[PDB]
Parts: structure tokens; C-alpha cells; sequence
């Protein structure tokens, strides 16, 4: 069934879409199964069942239904270029308080769009929300600044803080882990739990807490510095979640404001992230996107990219993300992914189709991790521009010869390097533990400073 | 780095990890990147990165923790098939109720493995459950025997669920929408709300629950017979999800029974599922899953299968999920999708790769639904071989030409006429809604039953 | 929560957003809640904000839910007829926490797409610190306006 007298108007103008402020924008890259439509055709069949339709006419439609149709407004089959607005309209609200959900946007907008029959693929690259939508949005209450707070540092471009991960990924029993976690702290800032760390038998979610308390009060006795810790409160129970953030506060105490929550967001879903940013909004809420791989990757041509989760998480609440190491690390990625840290982190920027005002919503700090170490960091630097992040090396910092304090100190330096625009073979002749990480990942150092072995014996 | 002698051992026997019972098992169809590791190097890479490593030997490593590693124990690169063990013991637990958690399985069996650098793409196609951490579920609380007690059917093969999903998708104001329920309700026995309704600012939420309550009250008395709403809790906040439930079970008031819950749970994700399973455990949770397509799709070699998020769906406590068509509507679908409806239903089945036990752990609902009408519904049974499950049909209700309660009737009529063993144009000459249906869709017709015209 | 949320819901700049022309509802007490609500819509016509009068709550000749619902379908109305955004701040003041949750939250879900209109008005020195602590926890993404009825008796520069 043609459905595109209905559901398209390629007349409708973006600059009028935008300038209106009653539509979400969504630009996709789709192509046609063979056999069905063709792209006009399957274009609206995907606004349909994106918004008001189905795939046969119903003799319930009605004119006002008509008019919160979402319509497609551009299209370049060359490019394979698809673009929908959605009248905002559509977009369900909470009783309770008439703010946003996420879910919704979701379930509309890369929903039941996914199956259909007559769609070789359709993956979402871009989207715009408009003041009067943008607006419902939680957002971050929690920064970055509230951690530079924290450690002392300047809460309006504070800096870099050093982090890592406790590796094994799992596998340590209470004491070696807050053991691992003292050693990293005596040169590091932040600590994250690996993300499928909780309660396991091995490794009981209170002992583990209480112990990881304790080496945080030695470790600042022992340094005179503030140190942070990123736990893990993912749990399917909205109840679980609020007694292991109850839990960690209250043995925190007047170390309280030096936690962070992390959340498996991407794979525990849009919930778990809102029960942390709206029952913990005074503690920095750390979105780990383990799964997301399996829609972002370029290697799908299907839901969204990493761009569009990131600026997602940021109208949920979280107070980062991470972002990846735009192809400096083990997992995908790629340098024109620093576009995505510019989105989360400025008031007004640019994605791949939509320029976005965000009308003062807090940022979302660009979480750096996956492979990196203190030899890869100079040339991450110089591609994003800055470091005002969260950087977490787990092998990078445990994989160190000398030990965690060592790879810590190994990371700090990296960072220290870049921002004095030193040479890094010959800034090691001066920095030890960055040294001794050429020594810790001598094929990282050879691809990267060749002959760093003649230079620094 | 090659981790391969750690995290690799092909001598292990699946039927002695299985009997052993301290181990869930993934089957995965995996290709690597060029220019990395050979299969078994990256195979063991992708064990460590789900488990206990990284990709580099890090010195906090102990002995307790090799032995925690999560294992490669069988490989057929010609097919890319890799098999891991998982120790139960790395699953995490609830600190309040020692239960599992499938968030916990999910981060660890498909989670940081799907953005690998060094792997092209990883999919799951089945898992193995032992006793020791399936037992730890919830599992489904409310069944279709709850469904088929309020409609007085029988408890044990109480038979098909009539249903429809109320469409326009969006745009039917409280009474308009209230009265497309009431015509259905006039022929049909289930109504759900489509995926995306809730609390639109055209159609608030409570107006709407109010409206719909007045016309289930108006369509029992009218037809003498027991109706059945399943309503879009769906929400980023859990508690907007009880706020929502709390007001329909009140309103609802002696029909409170008559209740079943949606919830989105692939966008939503398995935190809303489990809101609504243990906030309203005698309110069948019935799972909507949009989205899933964007992994699910065989278009896709990431992520996991439709069989393996209805077999997830099932531990999560969903009373049912949607299966898809079979191939026989507008979604993708294979013939051979019949064996995830046999999956969650029965105590015991087979998947691509194990035989899953269930213990007794409740069923879960095949609910079948998209583009689904009543030309299209026999050929569906043939293939499944029964009709003990919900059928919704949104178009194939609302699209016949004599209306809502027509539409109902020739769903009714078309598991009557396989149900019966008739000819569906035989039969379509003594069953006038499901004559007419033939009449709504007439391309459907024209390829289903070649010269029905005639006939 | 500060000026920036309530610029954004009128549609200023979130940087310097300029002047939020209020007024308070007078008299301080008596108006029964249509009259109330009139006097709401017919201000609005010309101005941004109003505040309930420190006092004003759920006097038995002007209960708290039917002013809350007549001041809803002023604020819809006088949004309609002018095409501006519109704000209110209700006093939610109580002895009793409870007290000021239902308030606060009565007037969240029946103000419902107009929600984040609302400014919630605690008379922080005679309830003290523990009334002015629960709304901002309760409910931070709503604008936490302090009224300081009887300070003078201490901060007045009469008393040493
Ligand atoms: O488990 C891991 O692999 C990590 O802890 C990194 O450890 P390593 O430093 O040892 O590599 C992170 O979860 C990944 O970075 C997630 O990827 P992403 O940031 O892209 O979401
Ligand atoms: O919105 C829709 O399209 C439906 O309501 C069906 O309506 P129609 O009967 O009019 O087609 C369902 O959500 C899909 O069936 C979901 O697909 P699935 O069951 O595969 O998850
Ligand atoms: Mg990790
Ligand atoms: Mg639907
Ligand atoms: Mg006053």
C-alpha cells in the first residue's frame, strides 16, 4: 500500500521545521528491501509505523490523527538519506511530574521501525529536538565540576582526572581488590569498578564497599589528596539499585561526595539510568554503554550510532558517558568521533545533519577508556584538543611493570607531556614510570616512537 | 597478545559442562577483523574481555581468578560457531534477595565483546541455563490460565485469545479511542494499546484509563461476556510505571482482574520489566518488544536472535512476549521461528545448540501480532501446530470493511475454520465476517485463495 | 534550580534573560478559588509570574485542590489567549513533610505539560530550615522560592 500522499511532504522546509519548535527531526540512512516499494514509497511506510499508521488504511483515522502524522520531508536515494519530522505531540509524558522519557522517543522513533519486512536496513544517524521538548528533559545534575570540587582543583576547566579499572575484570576477593585500589589512588584520582562487578559470591557487595572505604581514607591519610570511586549499582530491581546507593553513601560518610555511580545503561536500559539520576541527583552518574556495539558499530547498518546514544544519555541525566577512544584504543572507533565529545560537552553544536542548541543543560563529560595506556594518550590529545575528562586505563595501569601507583603516575605524566607539547621519547628521559610504560607495552612503543629504545637504554 | 592457553580449552566435554552444572554456555556465530588474531586467539580474546581480562596480562591477576575465567571450549571456524563456558559464580546477584539478574548476564555474555576492535561482528544464537542459577529467576508469575479463568475458558488448553491493538497508532482522542474498543469488545476478547500510547498531550493517560474502564463495563454488559485490556505502562521513571498501574487497578475496580500490563522492555530495558514482574506479579505482564529488530534482524550478525531474547524474556518473568508471525505477516520472520513459541512454553525444548530444562518455571505467552489478519491466520496455526496464545490484529480488525466488531468476528471465525480442518473459502461461505475479510484485503486474498471470487 | 529554568520555560535566553514581571495575588486572604483564578488570568494577561501570598494555602473558603485546578485552567487560558508561557509559585509550607509532599505533588500532576511552570514557595524562617530542605530534595528540578516572612524580627537593624 502507497502511503506517501499521506505520510510525505518533501515541500515541508527544515529551516521552518527547526524555526517552529513543534518537531523532532530524524535522519536516517535506509535502504528498501527488493520487491516492495521504493524509496518515497518505503520511506513512508516507516513515518507510519514510526507515528499514527500500520500497513493497511484503518476506518478509525480521523483529521486530527492526520495532522500528528510524522511526515518525511527529505530525501536523497543517492545517499541513501531519509529524513522524518515528528510532531512533538507524540511524544509521551509522565503523569506524575509531565516531564520526557526517553522510552518514548525510543519506542516512535527506532521502535517497531526495526522489523519491518519491506526495509533492508534503517539506522538512525541524527537527531533535533526543539526548546519545547528539550526542555522536559532531566539533563545532568551532576558534573564534572562537582568532582574537580572534590579534588581541589579549578571547577571551570579543572583538568584531566586519572583514572583506571580494576583488573581482573573479575575475580578479586574484598581485600586484594581494595588492595589494588590503595596502590592505583597513591598516583591516580579515580577508580572505577569494572562494569560487571557487584555481588558476586567471591566478592560480596558490602564487604567489597567497606573495604574499598577503607583503602580510600588511607590513601588520602597517605597522600593528603582527595581520590574518587565509580561503583556499580546496575541491578534489574529499581529497589536493589537504591539499597547498593543507600549502602555505599552511608559508609562513605564524609568521604560521600568523592562517589560516583556508575550504571550498565545501554544493556540495564533507560529505567536503571533514570532510577540513579533521579534517586542519587548529588552523585555524578557514570554511563557505561557495554552492548551498544551491537547497534552502534559501522558494521551495522541497523538502530543508531554511538553519536545518538551520546546525546541521549545526555537528556537522561548522565553526568558522563563514555565516548571511546576515537580509534586510539582496542575498541572501535574512529577520530571523527571527537564530534561526539564537542555534542555532550558545548551549549550549541553540530552533529552530522543537525546543529543543536542545548538552552544552558548541564554537559556530559566525555569518559575516556578501552586499551589506552600512557604511550597512546598524546596522539588521543592532539585529536580531541583538550583533556577537561575522565580517562580510566585499566591494562594501562595494572599492566605497568612497576606496579598501579607506577601506571598511575605513568598516565599523569602522558597527560603532562601533551599539555607542555613535549616529544614523549625525550620527555621519558626526565619521567620515570612514563618510561618504564615504554618498557611495560613495547609494542605499542615500537609502532609508535620507533628506535625509543636507542634514545631511552 | 595471544591468551589462547588461558582462556581456550577444546578438550573440555559440553555434556560434562552441562552435567556439572556450574556453568551457563553461549553459542555464538563470530567472524574476526583482518590483520588481528587467527579464530581460536580471538575466540580466547572475546572470553576474556566477557569475563575475568583485558587485552593486555595485567599483575593483579591470581590463581582464584584464572579459575573464575570464562572458557572457549569448542570452535567451527568453517561455520563461525564459538562456544563459551561461563562460571555461575561471575553472574551478579541481588545484595536484598540473592536473585539473579539478567542485566548481569547480558553485560558480561554480549556486552563490551560487541565493540571488539579485533572482531568483524559476534552474535549469540542460544544459551544454556543450569539449575543452580535458573532457579535464582523470577520467572513468570501470571500466566495465560489467568487470562483464560477471567474469560471462563478452561485453565489447561483454554484456547485462542482473540485480540486487536487499538490504531490510529497515535491520535484518538479518550472517547474515540473508548469506543473502538467498545466495537471490538462486541465480537473480540482482548484489546491492547498500541506500543507508543500513554499520556499524549491529546490523549491524557487518566482520561483515557477512565473512558476504556466505561467501555469494558459497557461491552460486558452487552455481550454477557468477560473482557480484557493490556495497558501501556511503559516509562523512564519506575515510579511513573506504578503511578500508572496503581490508577488502573483502582479504576478497573471488580474488572482489576481483566488488567494486563505492557511494558517496552527492549527500549525500556529489563529494569522496567522487572518493575512491573515485582510491583504487580498478578497482573499478566505482557512484553512489547520495538526495537529489537535493530539486533535481532538475520540482516544483523551482531548481538543476539529473537530466540534468544524470548528465551531471556521468559526468566525475566514476562507472562508473554511477542514471537513475531512466523513469516506469515508484515515483520521479518521465518517458518522456523516455531521453535522460540516451543522454547518458552514448554518444560523443556531444544534450541539451535542446547536442551533447555525449565524446571517447572511458568510459561510464557507466543503473542502474535503484525500485519496479521484473518486470511493470513490459518496458514500461521498450520505452521505453529496450535492456538492456545494471543493474536492481535490492529489493520486486520480496524481495516475490515464492516467495522471493529466484524473485524473481531472473522479473527474468531478463522481459528474456528482451522480449528474445525475446513477449507478457508468453504468455510468463508456459511461466515460472513470472514467472507468479507476476504473482501478488506483483496491483494491478501487474491494470493492466499486464488479464485475466491468465483467461489 | 534557578532564573535560568524559569528564562527557558518563557522562552528568554538562559544568559541574561532579563525582567520576570510578577505580582502576588491580593488580597492576602479571602478570594475563594474562581476569584482567585480570575485574578490570576487577568494578570497574566500583561505579566510573567505570580506567587501565592505567604499564607495562602487550604483555608476552608479557599481549599488547596480547587484553587490548584482553577489556577490550572487560568494559566492554560491566559497561555492561549496571549501565546506566553506563564509561571506560578504555590506555596507548599507545612508543619508536616508529608504535607508538603501531597501538595507538591498535587500540583505537579495537575498542572501535568505545564509542570515545569511551577515554582514551589516554602516560608523558610517560621517553618525553618527542615520545611525549606524537604522541597528542595523532594522535588530539585522545580524552583525553590523562599519566602522569609518573620526574619525582620532578627535581621531588622532595631535589633542588636
Ligand atoms: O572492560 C573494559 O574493557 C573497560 O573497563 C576498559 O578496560 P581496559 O583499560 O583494560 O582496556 C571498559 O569497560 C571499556 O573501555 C568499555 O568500552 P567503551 O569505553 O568503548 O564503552
Ligand atoms: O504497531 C504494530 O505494528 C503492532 O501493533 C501490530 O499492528 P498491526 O496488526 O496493524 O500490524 C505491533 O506492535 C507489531 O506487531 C510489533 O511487531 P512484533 O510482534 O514482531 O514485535
Ligand atoms: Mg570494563
Ligand atoms: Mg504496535
Ligand atoms: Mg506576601
Amino acid at each position: 500500500m502507497d502511503q506517501s500522499n499521506r505520510y510525505a511532504n518533501l515541500n515541508l522546509k527544515e529551516s521552518e521545521l527547526i524555526a517552529g519548535g513543534r518537531h523532532v527531526l530524524c535522519a536516517y540512512i535506509m535502504k528498501p528491501k527488493a520487491g516492495f516499494g521504493n524509496f518515497i514509497q518505503t520511506a513512508a511506510h516507516f513515518a507510519a509505523e514510526s507515528s499514527t499508521g500500520t500497513n493497511v488504511e484503518v476506518f478509525t483515522t480521523d483529521d486530527f490523527t492526520r495532522g500528528v502524522d510524522a511526515l518525511v520531508y527529505e530525501v536523497d536515494e543517492a545517499n541513501s538519506l531519509m529524513k522524518i519530522a515528528y510532531p512533538i505531540e507524540l511524544f509521551d509524558r509522565n503523569v506524575i511530574d509531565g516531564r520526557a522519557m526517553i522510552a518514548s522517543f525510543l519506542t516512535l522513533t527506532i521502535g517497531n521501525n526495526q522489523g519491518m519486512g519491506d526495509v533492508e536496513y534503517a539506522k538512525m544517524y541524527d537527531f533535533y529536538v526543539p526548546p519545547a521538548y528539550l526542555k522536559l528533559f532531566d539533563g545532568p545534575s551532576t558534573t564534572i565540576k562537582d568532582l574537580w570540587r572534590v579534588l581541589g582543583r579549578p571547577v571551570i576547566n579543572g583538568g584531566f582526572i586519572v583514572g583506571t579499572i580494576i583488573k581482573p575484570k573479575l575475580g578479586l576477593r574484598p581485600q586484594p581488590f581494595a588492595n589494588a585500589c590503595y596502590d592505583f589512588w597513591l598516583g591516580g584520582d579515580f577508580i572505577k569498578n569494572d562494569e560487571p562487578q557487584g555481588n558476586q559470591v567471591f566478592a560480596p557487595f558490602k564487604d567489597t564497599v567497606r573495604a574499598v572505604a577503607d583503602a580510600m581514607r588511607r590513601a588520602q591519610d597517605k597522600t593528603g589528596e582527595a581520590k574518587l570511586f565509580s561503583f556499580n549499582i546496575t541491578a534489574d530491581d529499581h529497589y536493589e539499585m537504591l539499597a547498593r546507593g543507600e549502602f555505599i553513601l552511608e559508609t562513605f560518610a564524609d568521604n560521600a561526595d568523592h562517589i560516583a555511580f556508575l550504571v550498565d545503561g545501554y544493556v540495564a536500559g533507560p529505567a536503571a539510568v533514570t532510577t540513579a539520576r533521579r534517586a542519587f541527583p548529588k552523585q555524578y552518574l557514570h554511563y557505561h554503554r557495554a552492548g551498544h556495539g551491537a547497534v552502534t558499530s559501522p558494521q551495522s547498518k541497523r538502530g543508531y550510532t554511538a553519536f545518538v546514544l551520546s546525546k541521549m544519555a545526555r537528556l537522561q541525566g548522565a553526568s558522563g558517558i563514555h565516548t571511546g577512544t576515537m580509534g586510539f584504543g582496542k575498541m572501535e572507533g574512529e577520530a571523527a568521533d571527537r564530534a561526539i565529545a564537542y555534542m555532550i560537552t558545548e551549549d550549541a553544536a553540530d552533529g552530522p545533519y543537525f546543529h543543536q542548541e542545548w538552552l544552558g543543560m548541564n554537559p556530559t563529560t566525555p569518559i575516556i577508556s578501552g586499551g589506552m595506556n600512557a604511550l597512546r594518550m598524546p596522539g588521543f590529545f592532539d585529536n580531541l584538543g583538550h583533556s577537561n575528562l575522565i580517562m580510566t586505563a585499566g591494562g594501562g595501569a595494572f599492566g605497568h611493570v612497576d606496579g598501579g601507583a607506577a601506571g598511575a603516575k605513568s598516565l599523569r605524566q602522558a597527560e603532562q607531556c601533551w599539555k607542555q607539547g613535549a616529544d614523549p621519547v625525550e620527555f621519558a628521559k626526565d619521567h620515570r614510570e612514563f618510561a618504564r610504560a615504554f618498557e611495560s607495552f613495547p609494542q605499542d612503543a615500537d609502532k609508535l616512537y620507533p628506535n625509543w629504545r636507542a634514545k631511552l637504554k
